[PDB]
């Protein structure tokens, strides 16, 4: 039983019908809500914007203000969640997701699959225009004691100085029903920051989280 | 200057029923602070006096650092409308004009507020809701005129069940807003709202702040 | 007691926070879902794409498949309908619309009140780049019995040759029941061809709609 | 060759709960019609049959003047993909991917579907879906290798109330489209379903006509 220290991430689906495979690990700090990672592809260059990645690229991390996430309590106790994520893009893009998670001790594994179609191949993401994902807001709600929905309006930063703008909706299913002192406090909001570099075949990628009630 | 008085005439229909209040209240622009009370012009209301929230003064906003844009126009006299829509999870719509007119520190609304298909057994209609909840706005400034501001809304109600609603809208000026507020983007805005009512009488607060962050500088130690 | 022939139109509201104002006249055929109109501006140039107006410039000239539309039904008995309707555009721009009607015999008087925000000042609305409307289908739903719930998803094409595309709801609200043969045929599509030609100051609008809950029968 | 007898393979989840089913068809690519029967490899489905109808073949829709890109893509072999998405009014989602591999006048099919959301006291997981409303999907070919579909669906329920969803996919192909095809936009698609269900398996049937007009 443990919160975690460590993880790693095979990460693999399709964007436009042209599959991508990557595999990395990295850490991060389940006090404070912060996390690093590091990918490599395991199939040459990737073929579209690396930012596109960013929502892809572990809420064991994030506490919440008076203690355990949901998801950190469904990771110490094993019984474990999984997260059904859809992504819409202004510009007729779709992105779906969905993340599995084993936990060995402070260690975890996860399997993602995302599937995104519907990129114009002159828009940001295949060219190459996205330079930075803004700072969010997320909502969550707890429709029943073992399920999350969150939601988020994301935006991008691109090189024409226009942001890029998506529609986030997410799922989070428990196989055990979240505790008290999580279900009575609605809504929950995560503000995250993130930052990635990258090369053509490799990924470096923050988050740092911090859930919240109220800011005044 | 800022404001520190409004006054409100709220009017429109909901499932084609016509409707009509006038109200008068106080604010603080330094605090984001707002207090309204009004009373029908046309017998009770035949919906929940909840759904009126959102439309019952960012006037009262400051920013972070200064004027918020709303504030700033006012202030210079070139103004803003607000041109707002809300899609309710029951497939229920509301859709929303604000015309401002100040004299000095005094502001006059007059807002257009039109409902239909609301479900004459869902929450709206058989007075079910119970409170607004917090909410986070987000915002974002596509052109150097226009606001584009986004929030998942949800109130709960008496059968222990949030109601949902996605809100949208755009703040259009008459004049560029100033150069540093754009320079800072996405603003989010945090609220929080308190009514009473009976069926012909209600008093609104709102309490409202605006932040671009939550985390700590981290230079303490 | 009628069914319309005639129809005069009061169109206002604003565009990025401008005001337009157009009046005009038509005729239709109620037999068979057709109308025409024409408009002119009483302020001068109109500051964006007229093809913007098209759903906003009459469904008392459309029939149903064996009987009246309840929109007919309801103008002939005088109790009559409201709409209200609101479009998201791909580009962020929202338009929100209500309708209100009178009658006079066969002749229909609209009072149409639009709003529209956020069309980037770069986009095909405020450039004027849009050059037709797609052909449509809306799908009718009725969750009660005086409430019509219409959804399109609608397109139009642009000199650039992608199309500009948006989601059209509406409700149309009436104030007595719809008839029981009405209710009972869900849900009920219709099919709508427009075409619009225009100045900076006037226009001539035309469609053609035909209600269909089949088209395999 | 155009078709004449498919196969499926359905797997994926509802509410964290893994399903699997497996089946056998055929259908009349001159006429849009399809027939099905399918059983669950591990025991009754949990949730109401009727939420996989659109689950349950565009190679089978003839085009008004010729082949659908679908048919042409299984005729020349180079295949296409479907990426879907619905979103229902209850704020359950439901997303989609289909695969196809073929052999003579054979499809074989192999569609992950992924559910999640759905109230335990829906319609959905409480069996009161009793079909699925005829449907107008419209069709748009934003580049000569992708079709993005939209279609407002409904479910008739138990008490009359309309289950309603949103659905929207990319299809996706590995060659051109023809453009015979692409000249006409919008293509709409006017479908019919029939669902029958045992505890042991389900027959479903699908009737589909692509129109420009119907005037």
């Amino acid at each position: 039983a443990s919160l975690p220290k460590t993880h790693e991430l095979h990460i693999f689906g399709s964007f436009n019908g042209v599959k991508f495979d990557m595999v990395g690990e990295g850490t991060g700090n389940p006090n404070e809500g912060s996390e690093e990672l590091k990918l490599k592809s395991t199939n040459g260059p990737l073929k579209f914007s690396p930012y596109i990645l960013v929502p892809h690229l572990f809420y064991q991390y994030l506490p919440f203000p008076d203690g355990m996430s949901p998801f950190q309590a469904a990771m110490h106790d094993g019984s474990g969640y999984q997260v059904h994520r859809t992504i819409q893009y202004e510009d007729g893009a779709s992105v779906t997701a969905h993340y599995r998670y084993t936990y060995e001790g402070s260690h975890i594994k996860g399997e993602f699959q995302v599937i995104g179609t519907g990129f114009p191949p002159d828009g940001p993401v295949m060219t190459n225009k996205l330079t930075a994902m803004d700072w969010s807001v997320t909502k969550m709600l707890y429709p029943n004691d073992k399920t999350i929905l969150s939601t988020a309006d994301c935006s991008y930063t691109t090189t024409a100085g226009k942001r890029y703008q998506s529609k986030m909706r997410e799922n989070n299913t428990f196989a055990k029903p979240m505790a008290a002192d999580i279900l009575q406090k609605q809504p929950m909001f995560v503000f995250r920051k993130s930052e990635l570099q990258h090369s053509k075949t490799e990924l470096t990628f923050k988050e740092w989280q911090k859930a919240f009630t109220d800011v005044m």
